[PDB]
C-alpha cells in the first residue's frame, strides 16, 4: 500500500482534536492525512494533505520524532502531532470537493473501539462515524499521557 502522512491537531487544552469528513467511501470522520507522492518526503506529504483538506499549514509546527504510526492491512499510516492550535482557527478545505466538514472533536469522547453485535448475537461490528479515526484513539492518549501527564 501507497503509505499516509497527515497530522492529528489539537487545540491548547489538549482536550480537543480536529477531524475533517470526507464523501462518499470516506464519509465518516478521520484525521487529516493522503497518499504519499514520488520521491516526496514524509514531513513534506503531511503538511500538504493537511493543508489541502484544512487549509491550515503545519510546516512550522511539526516535529520530526512526535507522530503516531500505524500499519492498517499491511498500509503505513503516519499521523504528526500538532498541539496547541487555537481552537478560533479558520479551516477551510482546497479540496472542497472531497472534504464536507471540518470540526474539533473531544478526545475523551471519541471512541477507541467500535462496538460489537452481542445483544443481537451476530458477529462483526457496528458502522461507527469515526472507524478511520478509531485506530489512533488509544495510541494518542497513551502518547499524551507520557509526553505532557
Ligand atoms: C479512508 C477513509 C476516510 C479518511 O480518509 N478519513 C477522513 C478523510 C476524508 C477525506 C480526505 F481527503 C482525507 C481524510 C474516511 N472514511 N474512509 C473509508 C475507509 C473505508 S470505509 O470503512 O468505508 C471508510
Amino acid at each position: 500500500g501507497v503509505p499516509t502522512y497527515g497530522a492529528i491537531i489539537l487545540d491548547e487544552t489538549l482536550e480537543n482534536v480536529l477531524l475533517v469528513q470526507g464523501y462518499l467511501a470516506k464519509s465518516g470522520w478521520g484525521f487529516p492525512k493522503g497518499k504519499v507522492n514520488k520521491e516526496e518526503a514524509p514531513h513534506d506529504c503531511a503538511a500538504r494533505e493537511v493543508f489541502e483538506e484544512t487549509g491550515f499549514d503545519i510546516k512550522d509546527y511539526i516535529c520530526k520524532d512526535d507522530y503516531i504510526e500505524l500499519r492498517i492491512n499491511d498500509q503505513l499510516a503516519r499521523l504528526y502531532i500538532i498541539p496547541g492550535i487555537p481552537k478560533d482557527t479558520k479551516f477551510n478545505p482546497k479540496t472542497r470537493r472531497e472534504i464536507r466538514n471540518i470540526e474539533w472533536f473531544s478526545i475523551e469522547k471519541l471512541p477507541c473501539h467500535r462496538n460489537d453485535m452481542t445483544p443481537k448475537s451476530k458477529l462483526g461490528l457496528a458502522p461507527n462515524k469515526f472507524f478511520m479515526a478509531i485506530p489512533f484513539i488509544r495510541p494518542l492518549r497513551d502518547w499524551l499521557s507520557r509526553r505532557f501527564g
